[PDB]
């Protein structure tokens, strides 16, 4: 049921329908010689949306805001960036330009500004050190400590049992780590670690690019991470 990469086009964007009111969006996008699929999120609150994350390029951003007013209706007044690559803020001008509120913490802001990626605009409080937690809406803000990025975001969604965790977990068919420049290694397996004592009750774990799981996502993460380390 999980739409998979050799089934979206580069430019087309699925929903996949969670539970009342929660859906991730799945996009694609060829990077580095390869195409990826890649996830967010879709929370309704009342008669809006929050978007978690863009679709990976203004082309699939204003694919996802489209594929919304057809399948759910309601407007996206709120987006924010897990952190503060390409797949998580490109788009962030084609979601301005429609009149989209868009939120990153400070430090995103900053290494997004650095990087010469598209910024949010409104910067996110209360999520400087690792274990912080904020609600925001419907959902729950947690910045576990460095991982993927300094930076990294994970969401959780109260009403479904529904955790986010961007690019810093990967899907079970991830067998090596993904280009972690910018990550902190020695960290990664200890902020996963947060995620888990914070979000024990998690029933649906989706990973930042491929199928979702359960908590035993965070698990293999950490193996995928320890193995990279040791050779
Ligand atoms: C292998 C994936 C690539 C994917 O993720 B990214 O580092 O946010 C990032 C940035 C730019 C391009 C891109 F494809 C990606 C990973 O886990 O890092
Ligand atoms: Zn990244
Ligand atoms: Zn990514």
């Amino acid at each position: 049921a999980y739409p998979t990469v050799s089934e979206i086009p580069v430019g087309e964007v699925r929903l996949y329908q969670i539970a009342d009111g929660v859906w991730s969006h799945i996009a694609t996008q060829s990077f580095d010689g390869a195409v990826y699929p890649s996830n967010g999120l879709i929370v309704r609150d009342g008669d809006e949306l929050l978007l978690i994350d863009t679709a990976w390029g203004a082309k699939n951003t204003a694919a996802l805001l489209a594929e919304i007013e057809k399948q759910i209706g309601l407007p996206v007044t709120r987006a924010v960036s897990t952190h503060f690559h390409d797949d998580r803020v490109g788009g962030v001008d084609v979601l301005r330009a429609a009149g989209v509120a868009t939120y990153a913490s400070p430090s995103t802001r900053r290494l997004a500004e650095v990087e010469g990626n598209e910024i949010p605009t409104h910067s996110l409080e209360g999520l400087s050190s690792s274990g912080d937690a904020v609600r925001f809406g419907p959902v729950e803000l947690f910045y576990p400590g460095a991982a993927h990025s300094t930076d990294n975001l994970v969401v959780y969604v109260p009403s479904a049992s529904v955790l986010y965790g961007g690019c810093a977990i990967y899907e079970l068919s991830r067998t090596s780590a993904g280009n972690v420049a910018d990550a902190d290694l020695a960290e990664w397996p200890t902020s996963i670690e947060r995620i888990q004592q914070h979000y024990p009750e998690a029933q649906f774990v989706i990973p930042g690019h491929g199928l979702p799981g359960g908590l035993d996502l965070l698990k293999h993460t950490t193996n995928v991470v320890k193995a990279h380390t040791n050779a």
